């Protein structure tokens, strides 16, 4: 009966282990899993935003140019008005 | 004689037509006048409220453009906790693939 | 009489001064004329070019605009991102917590 | 022997049970650590971005003042550009 028991539980205790490392293994594994697809998620989050980053570095660029274009308008304004304030003056002196 | 009672009465006639002209050319000259001070007055005005529209214009944009860079800040910070977490995430990847 | 030649030559004198201030005239009014002509076609070229160059700019505010939209189309798709991943690491913390 | 050697055996096991479950606490706790800090890094990413977010939308309705300023802009130049044309066939008309 001692002997018996014994070896009972002996095959019990290999059981329970062999159980335990497959449980063991897939855990390791599903934690692999879940991590990639966040790293993904993660990355393209990051290049995403990268893009986003160099399309406001375009617009800046663009503003520059538009600045740069109001400016020359605003001269060729500067000019009119220069000569129209002649015009003016001399009617006034008329 | 004769021909100078004509004379008399055409230097007569022209003074009047000469007085006449006088007055319908001053009318005609401070009508004139006054459409070319009138069109002139308002050119300026106009260009003027052109020009400064534009200065407005200008300066709204400038403002645009440092925005724009506050953007550019904002987005670096938000770029520097994506990357750390890029990081860590990698940090628990590299450890579970050594298990 | 005696009288009678100073009219004539007074007349003649007149006439002398009509003619050269005909001519007179007619250079200083074709003078300004040509000055005139001049600077009302500078004027309007002037114009024409400054409202050329503003639809101009007005082209380029309408892509700035187009493109904008465009950048937070972008902007959405990155915050899609950032909530399934606050949602999986959420996921992790639940069930971490849970033990 | 046996007896002792048995004896011998389940206080080594007793002492390597309690070794493992204080490990396995201590693995559940640096999990729930370095999982939290990832989170607010998370967080405070996505709530960077949502900042940036409302700005563009500033931005874009900054733009559309400026688009009708320019208008308005536009709309007197058109007005001094046709005063100017009849000013110019006046002229050609002399």
């Amino acid at each position: 009966a001692l002997q018996e028991l014994r070896a009972q539980h002996e095959d019990q205790v290999e059981q329970y282990k062999k159980e335990l490392e497959k449980t063991y293994s897939a855990k390791l594994d599903n934690a692999r899993q879940s991590a990639e697809r966040n790293s993904n998620l993660v990355g393209a989050a990051h290049e995403e935003l990268q893009q986003s980053r160099i399309r406001i570095d375009s617009l800046s660029a663009q503003l520059s140019q538009l600045q740069k274009q109001l400016a020359a308008c605003e001269a060729k304004l500067r000019d009119l008005e220069d000569s129209l304030a002649r015009e003016r003056d001399t009617s006034r002196r008329l």
